[PDB]
């Protein structure tokens, strides 16, 4: 019961095997699956209105994206400008760049370069040819420069499935949807979000591990201001237990996404995504809403959620009473020493 | 350097030493001595607008007190109310009432009792007349109930003076005088108040040494919400330098107020006060104000106090958001680890 993704999945038409364990990484924490349903399952709605993660398997929240692929986005996505993180390991961090001005002792290992869809598919094709160790992945935000196909295809996209969930959770509006193109092995390390998140995959396999929001303490977020906030420190692949203790208690929820499969990502759950080795290239879109409006007026115990957005503000006002985010820490600590501990 | 507080002064006709040496409890930690300067003297200005304590030796801001005694007291205070402080130690930790609800892994060492004035000149009497160890002290506000004799007295003390003073530092209104009566070896220890404080010795010798806001993290104050908020943890006459040890650090200004001084006591310092070993009863009778408005607005660098009327405001906020102040804690603690330290 510490399962993960299960045993496979057996393509339609005898087709054999998705992928295979092998295609996995392997870490030190255990997992259980997290459950594949069909949207009419009573059950997969108790989950999203619990806001626990459930992969649906029949939305056809994006049927009409399931025929993308580079050359069909190459010919019909448009001119306009696509951001493409680069990196030299399998890791891409995050960086806000906003955020950047107030951490100087900062480098980045991951750049954001804009340029044209064939730019990509050309540096994608460059890296290959000469069997490179380099890595991109490309996730931009579509919006109206798109070609008229693509514009077709994303009206074709299922609303009425989506709108009637975005009308059921009381969710705010949709704030945007980012496509994601990857290589085999790209992992976008753990971290949460703040908006509620419908994943919907269209090409390849990515693996998708979470954590839920109580266990903010076993993951260890950098600090609010810091430019990797809301990722965790903690490298799963090298995990430093004598800084981050409490990473040798983390549980994770675990499932392979593919082709059809729509990944509920509940607001604040952390979630690592990786896509699978030698799975060829990912393709996905996500859907990212607001999230309900806190309750006017708080009932309690507190969920474990809104301990974190409280963590958060307290991080975000102390900075600014101090005047400078780099001061948060002493303070903290001289509030805590031998007061709280 | 680490004087304490100088060669002890001479009485006026050649009495001798006003206290000794030996009067004085001995401590963990250094001190400076705290300058005794006269009223008009324009340094003792220039440490009141910064903030800095300074006793001031001809202020006669309670020249009519002078002659006040037991014996005065009581056929002169009326039938009023008196709070009265017990305890079996030397130490009387405060205990505020308000605060004891919500935390129940507590038990008083020192009992507030309600009795008429005589009633404490008696409790008093019957203690020395059969030599028992206990000890008491009375902490009572002065107010409207008392007799005609203190009312004259008490408008016969130097309002121009402090009024004056209140005005040049544009405090907020007087919120209280408080009368206190101690047995010799009493102890208040160190704690802060957030008020500014003229503090006008009456009868006897008290010992005060005073820390500047800014050795919080040597002090240890209790947390917000525990009764004993603003007082310190740690117990002078045997430190816990495992659990505190920027004890070790901490350095005080000390000096020793008799009949006639007037010691201010600037808002956030924290103060330790004693009444002289065999220097028999003390009496004083402290004037507390709100303190100036904090500027609309800020500017950088904050000052101490500053940081920690913030570091208050934490602990409150995220007392009243958690719905209970037990958990404050925890909260914080999850929020550093691994984080901030
Ligand atoms: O697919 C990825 O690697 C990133 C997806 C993600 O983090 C998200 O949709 O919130
Ligand atoms: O005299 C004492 O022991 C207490 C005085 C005090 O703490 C004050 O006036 O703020
Ligand atoms: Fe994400
Ligand atoms: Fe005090």
């Amino acid at each position: 019961v510490a399962s993960g993704s299960g045993e496979p999945r057996e393509e339609a038409g005898a087709l054999g095997p998705a992928w295979d364990e092998s295609q996995l990484r392997s870490y030190s924490f255990p997992t259980r699956p997290i459950p594949r349903l069909s949207q009419s399952d009573p059950r997969a709605e108790e989950l999203i209105e619990n806001e626990e993660p459930v992969v649906l398997t029949d939305t056809n929240l994006v049927y009409p994206a399931l025929k993308w692929d580079l050359e069909y986005l190459q010919e019909n996505i448009g001119n306009g400008d696509f951001s493409v993180y680069s990196a030299s390991t399998h890791k891409f961090l995050y960086y806000d760049e906003k955020k950047m001005a107030n951490f100087q002792n900062f480098k980045p290992r991951s750049n954001r370069e804009e340029m044209k869809f064939h730019e990509f598919v050309e540096k994608l094709q460059d890296i290959q040819q000469r069997g490179g160790e380099e890595r991109l992945y490309l996730q931009q935000t579509l919006n109206d420069t798109v070609g008229r196909k693509i514009v077709m295809d994303f009206l074709g996209f299922n609303w009425n499935w989506i709108n009637k969930q975005q009308g059921k959770r009381g969710w705010g509006q949709l704030t945007s949807n980012l496509l994601l193109i990857g290589m085999e092995g790209n992992v976008t390390p753990a971290h949460y979000e703040e908006q509620q998140n419908f994943f919907a995959q269209i090409k390849g396999y990515k693996r998708c591990i979470l954590f839920p929001p109580d266990q903010f303490e076993c993951l260890y977020p950098y600090p609010v201001h810091h430019p990797c906030d809301r990722q965790s420190q903690v490298d799963f692949d090298n995990p430093d237990y004598e800084r981050f203790p409490n990473f040798q208690n983390v549980v994770g929820y675990e499932t392979v996404v593919g082709p059809g499969d729509v990944l509920y990502i509940p607001m604040y759950w952390w979630h690592h995504i990786e896509s699978l080795l030698n799975g060829g290239i990912t393709i996905t879109v996500n859907f990212w809403y607001k999230g309900a409006p806190t309750p006017k007026r708080i009932e309690y115990p507190l969920k474990a959620h809104q301990k974190v957005a409280i963590m958060r503000n307290i991080e975000k006002m102390l900075g600014e009473a101090l005047g400078n985010p780099q001061e948060v820490g002493p303070l903290l600590n001289t509030m805590i020493k031998g007061r709280y501990n």
